[PDB]
């Protein structure tokens, strides 16, 4: 299992990073954004069997699809809101609902990431990038 | 034969899964729908070379369509009902009967699972998961 | 030389079956039909060189297209009413008339299995499963 | 150089055959017409490297086009109408004449083999069966 | 090199062959056409990396396109009136003049063989064959 | 595969390379100029693209081709920045660097000898060969 | 070690490209090119060499290369587009650019005089390079 850094293509300095919350990057629910690129360990990630983007921030931290479609680090499980799959640098959930799309990861605005419908991700391309 | 869970792609976290009879998951005749996933012994199958999906629960329990379109687990013969195929992420019986149609695994309402015509199947995408 | 069952996929437990005549599925102009799938040795057939499908009841006995369109074993022969070949899932006979069709594997009611017209055939989607 | 029987798919027992002349099955010049299938030295058939159809019947003994458009055996020579060649089930002869056609082996009723202009000839498939 | 016959497929007993003068195929000069087949070193030819078709007659005698378009055996040079080359049945000579056509080999009548304007030669079908 | 030591050459203009102009004749400087120039091929005129999908260059360790604001090139030590991004269609050497403006940037001559990026439909001059090059230690 | 080929032309029945250089001397930089017919000597032989030149066998370090008035001559080789050729075909064509939009073709221009020519124009303009 490849550990990367997950670096946008639709900006030139940006890559997924946990904030966490107030200073500490551990925490469960943390959220999820984007950052300059230094490789520190809140932005690296690796792809597991599950298809789950696991953190090396701490054992058992998962990129998950919330409900209002921000991203935040949760304890691994198996629901889809944590699968993702890669079509050429595009970076997509298999989170399904009522809207009958496709949820890619995209960048929304300065430094924020969510996911977005796929016929509005203007700013989704991605690369995983070798550490 | 390699062991998978079904897992459904229409559907945040559901698995197809031996309700079987009164707590029991073990015997012939067990009610088979959806619940959501934790890979214990009544959520794994395997594909035969007779194209049977079965069940992990016990020896000799093939997936198995019922006139009523529902599904349970019985012992392995020679009946399409017990035969399976995949197209991509659609999952199909060889069941066949009056009404001209393919009939699709595919979640109906809520954590009920049946079989569905092909053309009104619209919760009908699964992956097999190796586990 | 690979031996098979010959599946029904328009019914949902058929295979093509020896029947024979009084009792013996040995005997030559023995009669072929459905029946459920066991797999028993009056079930399965090969495919030879020269495209006949032997059956595993006896040497000698190979399906053949009758006049009646019905289907027995019979001694082998070069005869084309003994040669078959595959299209998908549709089992083709060789056999040529004045009709200037192509006859197709099919069942014409319950366990009843006939060669059926190309144009008319509705239940001629056949699997040859491998056996052992 | 394989020896084979030809024997037709327009006809359900129809092999071709060496008639001979009034009982020799040796004689250049014998007649070849059609016959039902027994695989004995005068019905086997090799194609040489000139592209000639050779009899078992004897040592130089080619499949030859008439004049007249029947079928004979003679020694074989450099004459296209002692040439074959397949195109899937049809077999074709190089013979060349005024009317501007290839002539196809065809039977033309009964048992009476001949070659006949392509666009006119409705029994001229073939099989070359190894024998 | 493989030597060759270069039979005709227009014409059902003609190769081409070294006519030479007084029955002295070996001469240089020496005019080519058609005659039956019958494989003698003036019928026989190999095509050398130069794509010149050299005559068995003797050494050096090549296939050459004369400027009224009848053909000889000459001593080998570089010029394109003495290179040949194949599509598909067709030996097409290299040979240039003013008139922007291509010049096919092709029986013009009886024996009498010639290069022709490629869209007039209607007899232009050849068959190399080995020895 | 190894990182391959090439002079980027053009094929809109006679006779012009990548070239490291670097800052008062010193080619190894962080941030100095590069433009175009007569090919000869010595260390300023190669390059190498590495596994980040960098150009550096063989004047000294850590130099990079890098797109600058105002769409001019430089060598500057290596990071992950866009603006150092660079890969091939066919014969246009294409920068991943982004902006506002809704275009891809090429490698282009834009006149004489200077060498910038420019907008994919305005680029006329931006034909390259990445050519193999012998590099002595 | 580069394959020795003649560049012949295909356009006429007998002109390859041949080094004429400068009074009788063929290994003199700056020397014609032109055509003549096929002999196959050293200043008919040409080399393609990694750096798309076709080098002459004349000299070491003569290149053909396209003059800015379109002729033809052999020079040291360098770096310039203008020594540099590509195979489309039976087309030779030259990497040279100019103010023109066009490409230039290795072309024959009248009698044994060859340079070359733009593309649209090049009528005389089939080449095979011929293994010696
Ligand atoms: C308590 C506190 O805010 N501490 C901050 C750190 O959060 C900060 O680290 C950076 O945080 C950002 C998110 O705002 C992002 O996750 C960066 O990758 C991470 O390095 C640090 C550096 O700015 O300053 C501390 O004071
Ligand atoms: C007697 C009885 O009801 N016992 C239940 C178990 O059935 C149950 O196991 C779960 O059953 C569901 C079907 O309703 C499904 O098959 C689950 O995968 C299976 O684990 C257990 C947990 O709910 O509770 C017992 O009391
Ligand atoms: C002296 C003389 O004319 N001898 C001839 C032979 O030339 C001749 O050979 C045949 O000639 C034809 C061309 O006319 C062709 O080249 C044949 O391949 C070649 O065999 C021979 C046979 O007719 O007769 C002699 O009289
Ligand atoms: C101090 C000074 O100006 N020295 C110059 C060198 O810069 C110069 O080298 C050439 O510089 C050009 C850029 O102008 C390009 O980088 C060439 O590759 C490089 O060889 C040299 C030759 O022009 O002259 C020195 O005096
Ligand atoms: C001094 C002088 O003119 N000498 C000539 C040779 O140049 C000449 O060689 C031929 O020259 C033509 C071009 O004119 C072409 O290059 C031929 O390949 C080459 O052989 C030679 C033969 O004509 O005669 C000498 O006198
Ligand atoms: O009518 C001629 C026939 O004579 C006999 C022979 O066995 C047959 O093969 C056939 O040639």
């Amino acid at each position: 299992m490849a550990h990367v850094t997950l670096q946008s293509l639709s900006n030139n300095d940006l890559c997924l990073d946990v904030y966490g919350e107030n200073g500490d990057k551990t925490v469960a629910g943390g959220s999820v954004n984007g950052w300059s690129c230094h490789g520190s360990w809140n932005q690296v990630w690796g792809l597991d069997k599950e298809e789950r983007y696991r953190s090396r921030v701490a054992s058992d931290r998962c990129l998950t699809v919330n409900a209002d479609k921000t991203l935040t680090v949760e304890q691994c499980g198996a629901n889809l809101a944590q699968k993702w799959y890669w079509e050429g640098d595009k970076l997509i959930s298999r989170y399904v609902d009522g809207n009958n799309t496709r949820y890619l990861l995209n960048i929304v605005g300065g430094r924020n990431v969510q996911v977005t419908p796929e016929n509005e991700a203007n700013q989704a391309r991605w690369k995983p990038t070798l550490q």
